[PDB]
């Protein structure tokens, strides 16, 4: 048996999911619940100010990602609830990693720290308040956000990018709402909500209202709340079938790069000066359910807002064996392939790699010929 107390925190990757925020759209009804720009004003504890660069970096790309919902706010957009729940998760992490141990510097420090996201601002935002909790808003030097041109981002699935990804998930693309058990149930829902058949709804735009106004107390449609589970499951129904557990290939062209990325971090503590201690990266939800499904975590909900999934690398002081342990919303966790919570990083490593994606062979299997 391992004793912890010979065990010595080495690195930490924490990869999250943007704080609450404005559904991306409304639904189709006549009577929709506000949402006022008031909620965009920035929580003044959670001011840090950053620049964003791209991973040379070098000049910020542009972002392709409009919309305006009743209330008068735009659609997408975090709001100070997501705002405060980033901060609180950055304050977590200051509990675990400054505070109950002095792993990490308790002010920003730019060489323990490396910091990536995707291109979209509310990510941005979720990353400066994760950063303004974790660090009381003190640093030595300037915060430096990484980001990826939007055809190139391998932070979420990339179908626009990935040819043959798209082409192996089209079919099930187009049929996903229709298939058994998803369509009753999606029919049901759309006729208990006076839904017309004439509008184009399915359990992505459902769950994205319930969730975004359960997650900032609005008065909902009060058969939205209740159908609130059932919703989730059934989004997450059509998520797998989509992209279900048993498609390696898909999976590997989904998450592949990612998990690339995180295996490289924990390599490089085998071997100066280039040695980060934190690194971030923000995601979205569509990056953490095959994530999860990959490390054969998944609990068949939807990831919830401000989500973290959290990597610890640890060295035993006395073998010099090398352990990892995986949290999930706080939650330790036994991804497949481990003998327990506190894994071998050799296991670890060997059961990422049923899935992982170099960029070569990413390029390669993407690849029309």
């Amino acid at each position: 048996p391992v004793d912890r107390s010979l065990l010595k925190l080495k690195m930490v990757q924490v990869v999250f999911r943007h704080g609450a925020r404005s559904p991306l759209k409304p639904l189709p009804l006549e009577e929709q619940v506000e949402w006022n720009p008031q909620l965009l004003e920035v929580p003044p504890q959670t001011q840090f100010d950053y620049t964003v660069t791209n991973l040379a970096g070098g000049p910020k790309p542009y972002s392709p990602y409009e919309t305006t919902l009743k209330g008068g706010m735009f659609a997408g957009q975090l709001t100070k609830v997501g705002m405060q729940q980033m901060f609180a998760l950055g304050e977590r992490l200051r509990k675990n990693y400054v505070e109950d141990i002095p792993f990490l510097s308790p002010t920003f420090n730019p060489q323990e720290v490396f910091i990536r996201s995707t291109n979209i601002f509310r990510n941005l935002e979720s990353t400066r308040c994760l950063l303004a909790g974790l660090f009381q808003c003190q640093k030595e030097g300037p915060i430096i956000i990484h980001t990826d041109e939007a055809d190139s981002e391998v932070l979420y699935p990339n179908y626009q990018s990935c040819w043959s990804l798209r082409q192996r998930t089209r079919g099930r693309r187009q049929t996903a709402s229709l298939q058994p058990g998803i369509s009753e149930d999606l029919k049901k829902v759309k006729d208990r909500m006076g839904i017309d058949s004439s509008d184009k709804v399915d359990f992505f735009i459902l769950l994205d209202n319930v969730a975004a106004e359960q997650a900032h107390n609005l008065p909902s449609c009060p058969m939205l709340k209740r159908f609130a589970r059932m919703i989730e499951q059934r989004a997450v129904d059509t998520s797998l079938y989509i992209l279900p557990k048993e498609d390696r290939e898909s999976l590997q062209m989904a998450v592949g790069p990612f998990l690339h990325i995180l295996e490289s971090n924990l390599l490089k503590a085998m071997d100066p000066d280039k040695i980060r201690k934190l690194y971030l990266y923000a995601a979205h939800d569509v990056t953490f359910i095959p994530l999860l499904m990959t490390l054969g975590i998944f609990d068949h909900k939807w990831p919830p807002f401000a989500v973290d999934l959290t990597m610890e690398l640890y060295q035993h002081l006395e073998s010099k064996e090398w352990f990892v342990q995986l949290y999930y919303h706080g939650k330790e966790q036994v991804p497949r392939g481990c003998p327990d919570g506190l894994c071998p990083l050799d296991m670890f490593l060997n059961a990422m790699s049923v899935y992982t994606l170099s960029p070569e062979k990413y390029h390669a299997l993407c690849s029309q010929t």
